Order: structure tokens, then C-alpha cells, then sequence
């Protein structure tokens, strides 16, 4: 048997099909079994429409055997395109051996596995092309768009393997596919899922700036608007200031800015380096939470 | 030498260039030698225009040595995008070892080989991503479009390897490329070719329904039109009925419907499962042949 | 460690980031260290804008360690999309082991390496799909477009690995990436670079014809215009003549014509085969240099 063939076969039981249907519409995606109690991680875009209109939508999980089981939404994070589902009392569930995204290196061979019984399902092969690559992601519906610090791959990520796992050559999940190919790393996923499972919510830092990218001789995220009462207006950030370092992550554009704000601690003090009218200023800002009552 | 390099070299003699030229136009594609008598299988789109206008077009086969030999059309099937050519009295022809498409598994490494002396020829690599995947295919010219139950691959199928073979790691033809990558499986090809060689024609079942896809909570192929005298109008199929199983192949959309009708036996009785006004009806239809005089 | 992972790691020190910036703009690409004196080969499109407007642009080379060093343009060839840069007094430079593009075969596994510290950098994997494939290339700015006799690959060539090397499985540069994937072969690069280093210029043959492609029953490069005083008008080439062989390279279209003219010797006599009004004429032309004073 093939080396790639042995690995895809070893994980197909852990990959499931997610089907959300209404009276007149239906969406479909893939997901992965992470916990034996019945916890299934997928993307947020796949189920976005079951959550914004639950009175008319119903979500079911189809396993490798064709067994179709109703599912309930545990929690969802539109800012990491992640989501957790739960099926109840289902047994003999083959859980996925999750790996460490910190040991992944560029050039390692991977497999973007989709759900075996999915309609347009796909199993693609490639390598890890880049690590810690910010990527803009379009938010489905009322949801907000976001930027994620992702694992890039030349394996094709598409509608047939989105929400399924990025698998290494030891059959371990090192990322979650999102729909040249980008994946949400497993180390961020294990953290988002723990909070989504225990609380039904994940709280993320906010500063209150909108940014546009700039690249010349002076490069980073240029300020478009500072909100009133925002931690940024209190910290001294001004319109048309250029941010080049947030906390300790240097920032090359607006996309890396979004990623670096999420890496800050809420309510702790953070250095923010700015170039204003040709002078270097290092300000200090305390990040607010995006949902106070839930923090 | 490379593992992929050894395999592409072992099959290049069996892959040929097909050149169809008129006074002011010229098409080009790839093909494969399947029989030592000089039988060459290609796609139907490649030669479509030599067959609909033969008085002005001429088709020649260019071998690996640059030897250019006139060719004649044995038969063609627009519904499987397949076609057979014959060169006469050419000797020392290296025939392709044809494999079994039923032993192919997802994740097996493949090679989409094009014709060595072709203009924009390409040799691409990848894996088998999906099996038994219906795919719509655009029919060139007066020809009809069709849907084929195909082998999907992430190896790029394009103008430079269409009509050439999908090769496994034992240098065996497991499919015929058609122009993310789809291939006509060798087991369907061996059957279509046998009929095209012995009869110059292949007869396929027809029922007389036009279908549009639907996906909601009730999913399959919805009836748009039933022809008069069609086996479907006789079997009781009605407009706005939803087909979910044809024969014994469940049907998820209009594309799988087209594929499942071709799997029925002509003149034999076939169960057809339909959901009408929220009620489940199982009808019975006898498939007609698309060409009576030839059946 | 992975087999592809070991190879990309072994060459990352030789691959550098090239950054050209003005007051309001900035371009970025990749390059490769070919000589220990500090000679760096990239594409011409990457630096095109530092050369046409040098009073406002500044080019710097960023190494694997983040060490940022100013760079100077040695020479550039818009017709092979090649360019040479020089950094001065930098030591401990890890040079790339350059290979032989004449020993490369179709199906050999390759890696399209980009600059590690580049913004949108990518490391892609694939195989050599075709050899000696002419490809049109769009010239940036005032520069002219060209056609190059290239190494085609299914590894994705993009903004993140353009100018970086095409690497074989022995970690040797067999080509230079240019932005389904095409690369400038190392054997042409070693020649262009030697002239660009020693002279700051490369002189290429010209004949003075503009050509459009034609394919029918008679195929090659059709003449659109012959310039006055051009070696072609002196050699007898006429408008609406069809060129099928230049020197000893047969020509299938206008793109291979461009490639074959560059293979001729300047000031030497060359056979040019033409089909005119259905008759075969073999003319004789002496190629001029594109820059006389520099030849």
C-alpha cells in the first residue's frame, strides 16, 4: 500500500461530515473528532448559518459508517474560524491523535483530508510551505472577517476538505483546514476549543484601531480611525500614525497587526511602537476584552 | 534516477500525439496505445471536430520517434469523452500495460502523462483524491455535454496531458485524463473501447427526464421535463418529482442522476425512488436505448 | 526529518530577500548567492523599477539572519528575466552549489524555494513537467516582453519564490524561478551572469521581424513586419512568409521563433526555412547585435 494511502486510511474514522439544512438551503463541510465524549471541531464558516438562524436550521454529523447523528453547537469563534460541536451518547468513536504545531517545519509532507462520505470531498497532498503566515479570511454572514496566523501549504484546500484536518506523516493533526492552502494550527485550536467547551465563548483583546497597510522608506500598519473610549485613544495613538511593533511582535502590515493584537494579554500593559511625522514614539496601551461581561 | 522519473520514461512510448488539421485550423491532444494492432484511445473532445467535419479535417498520430502516421476514426462516445483511433501496418508498437481501476485507493500516487512530442505537453504528479466522483464535462461542438463517474486527482490535468493516461506507481494505466483533475477510469474505458472497436458505436440507456439539483430537508434530482413517449412518462414520473435512488445507486444531485441512468440495463426493469408532495413513491421504468437501430 | 525538509534547510542560507523601496512604493522578491565575492542573481522584473528610476529607489538585500545590507546593480537582461546584484565586504556567505540543467529529466522532484524572511515567501514542491518549453514573459515597465526556453514544473511559482532557485534533490540549483510553473535554466543563467558581471551588459542577436503564430496544413511563425535595414529585409524575408526553421531549431510558433533567434551567432550566416505561396524557400540571414557599440 502507498505511504500516503496508509495515512489517509488511518484518520478517516476521525473525520466526519457536517450537514446544516433548512427548508430551502443546505451547507456542508468537514470536521474532526478531538474528544471521546463526542466533541467535534470544524470551521466557523461551515456552521455560521446554523448559529445566526437556529430556528430554521438543523445540523447533523455523518460518520464514516453512514450513521447520521444530530449535533448541537457548543461554541464558535469567528476570529479564528473555529467551532465545536457535540454529539451525545455515540460510542466507539475513534479519536484523532493531535500533534504539536510547534514542531512542524517548512517542507514537511502533509495531507489535507476531507470527510470520506462528503459530497465534493477531497484528499490532497503537499508540503508545509510557510509557518506563521497571517492570512485574511472572509467571515460568512453577519460574522466578521478576521486574520489568522496560519500554516501555509501547497496541498489544495477547498470546499471538500475545509474543516478537516491537516495531517502529518505520523497521522497526527497539525492543523485544521480552512477555505494557496492555509490551515489553522493545532496549538491555537487546542486553546480555542478548551475555552469554547468550558465556557461556550472565547474572549479576545481589542484596542480600537482600524488600520491600512503601508510600505515605503520610513513600513507597517497605518491608523485610519481611533474609536472614542478605545484603549488606543487613551494610550495616545493618533490618526495617520504608523504601527511597526505591537507587544513584542513586529508588524509588517495591517494583517499582522490584527494577529499581534490577539496575542496580547487583556488588562495588562503593552508597548506599541509608532512612527509619527518621522519620529519614533513608543506608547503604552491596556487591551480591553471584546466581551466584558464574559471575561 | 528518480522514482517518478523511472515511471514516466517507461510509458512515454505508449503515449502518442494526435493532430487534427484543416485548411485554417488545427487541434492537438494526447492518446495511448492499448492494442498492438494499432488501436489508440483518446478523448472525444480532442477529435470531436475531425468527426463532425471529416471532409475538411485530417487526423495524424505522432509517435515518440517523430514518425508521423495517418489515422482513422474507429468510434467515439461523447457521453464518456472517449474515442478510438487506428493506425495501419505500424510495427514495433509498445503497448501500455492496462491496470484495474477497482484496486485504486485514495492517496495513491499517480502521474498524468502527456505526449512527449506534443507542443504544450505536461507530465504532472499528484495523488488520487476521490473515487467515483461525478463530474460535468463540456461537449465540444454539436456534441452533448455529459457527466462521468471519475477518478479525481490533484495532479494538474490540462491541454498538455488530456487524452494521455493516468499512471500508477507500477507504470499501469488506471485512467484516461480529460480536460481539480479528473480522469475516466480504465475499467469503463476498456468496456467503451471494446464496443467502439467491434461496432463503431456504444449504446447507452435513456429514460427521458431532464433534472435540476435540489438540497434541503426532505435531496436529489428534481424533474424539470418528462418527454412524451419517454420511458419515464410511461413509468409514472411526473414534473417536480424528486429522484433520490435510481436502480440501486442513491442520487444526491442531477450529476449523479446522469451517471446512474447509464448504469442501468436496457430493456430491463429498474426501481426509481421518488419523493412527491412529501410522500415516498417507488416507480418502475424500462430504459430505452439511445440508438434503437444500433442495439 | 523530512526528505524535502532536509533539502530546503540546506539552501535557505543561499536564498536572500531583495527589497527595493522609494518614498511611496516598495517591491520585494527573492534571489540566490552564486559567488562568494557577493554576487546575487535574481529576476529582472523584481528590480526593474530600481533600474529605470534609480534616483528615487534603493535596493537592499536581507540575508537569513536579518542582516540588511545595501546592494548595487551589476547588470540586467530583460530578455532572459535575469539580473545580478553585488553586496560589498559581506563575509561568511554560504554560496549555492549550482547544478547542470542538461542532466535534468522530466519527472524529477524539485523545490521552488523562496526567501525565508520574505513577506509572502513560499516553499513549494513538485516535479519537472517539461524541458525546453518556450514561455512568454511580461516585461515590467519600460522593459520589453520576451520568451524564454524554460523548465516547466507543477510546483507553484509565485510572488513568494520568484527569483529564488529551483532546487533538485541533491540541493543543487537547476533553475531560477520566474513569476503552471516556469524557471530559467541554470545553464543559461550561468552564461548571462558571466557577461552581466564582466561587462554590465549582454548582447543578443536580432533579425528585425515581427511574427504571429499560425497552425494549419502547410505551421510556424508568420511574418507581420520586416523592418527597413533589418538583416531580414536584406536576407529576402518578405511579409506573410511562414518561418518553420531558424538556424537548426525547428519553429512551431512565434514564441519558439523568439527563442531560436537568440540561439544564433551574431555576424555569422544562418539558414532560415520559409514557406511562401506554397513553395519552400531556404534563405540566408546574418544576425545583427541588439547593441552594436557594446558588441
Amino acid at each position: 500500500a502507498g505511504r500516503f494511502t496508509k495515512v489517509a486510511a488511518a484518520v478517516a474514522d476521525s473525520v466526519v461530515t457536517i450537514e446544516s439544512v433548512s427548508d430551502q438551503e443546505g451547507m456542508q463541510g468537514s470536521g474532526v473528532i478531538v474528544d471521546g465524549r463526542g466533541y467535534i471541531v470544524t470551521n466557523n464558516h461551515v456552521i455560521s448559518e446554523a448559529a445566526n438562524n437556529p430556528s430554521q436550521f438543523k445540523t447533523t454529523v455523518v460518520f464514516n459508517d453512514g450513521k447520521e447523528v444530530p449535533a448541537n453547537l457548543v461554541g464558535r469563534d469567528p476570529k479564528t474560524d473555529l467551532a465545536v460541536l457535540k454529539v451525545d451518547n455515540v460510542d466507539n468513536l475513534t479519536v484523532a491523535r493531535l500533534g504539536d504545531s510547534s514542531k512542524v517545519r517548512v517542507g514537511d509532507e502533509v495531507l489535507a483530508v476531507g470527510a470520506p462520505l462528503g459530497l465534493r470531498s477531497t484528499v490532497t497532498q503537499g508540503i508545509v510551505s510557510a509557518l506563521h503566515r497571517p492570512v485574511p479570511l472572509s467571515g460568512e454572514g453577519s460574522d466578521t472577517d478576521t486574520v489568522i496566523d496560519a500554516i501555509q501549504t501547497d496541498a489544495s484546500i477547498n470546499h471538500g476538505n475545509s474543516g478537516g484536518p491537516l495531517i502529518d506523516m505520523d497521522a497526527q493533526v497539525i492543523g485544521i483546514n480552512t477555505a494557496l492552502g492555509f490551515a489553522i494550527p493545532v496549538n491555537e485550536m487546542k486553546l480555542v476549543a478548551n475555552s469554547l467547551i468550558k465556557d461556550g465563548k472565547i474572549v479576545h483583546p481589542t484596542l480600537g484601531i482600524s488600520t491600512r497597510s503601508v510600505s515605503n522608506a520610513i513600513s507597517g500598519a497605518q491608523v485610519a480611525n481611533v474609536k472614542a473610549g478605545s484603549p488606543a485613544q487613551k494610550g495616545g495613538i493618533l490618526e495617520n500614525d504608523v504601527i511597526v511593533k505591537v507587544g513584542n511582535r513586529a508588524v509588517a502590515d495591517s494583517d499582522e497587526f490584527v494577529v499581534a493584537v490577539r496575542q496580547l494579554a487583556i488588562g495588562q500593559d503593552a508597548p506599541i511602537e509608532v512612527v509619527r511625522e518621522g519620529r519614533h514614539v513608543t506608547l503604552t496601551v491596556k487591551p480591553d476584552p471584546d466581551s466584558t461581561l464574559e471575561h
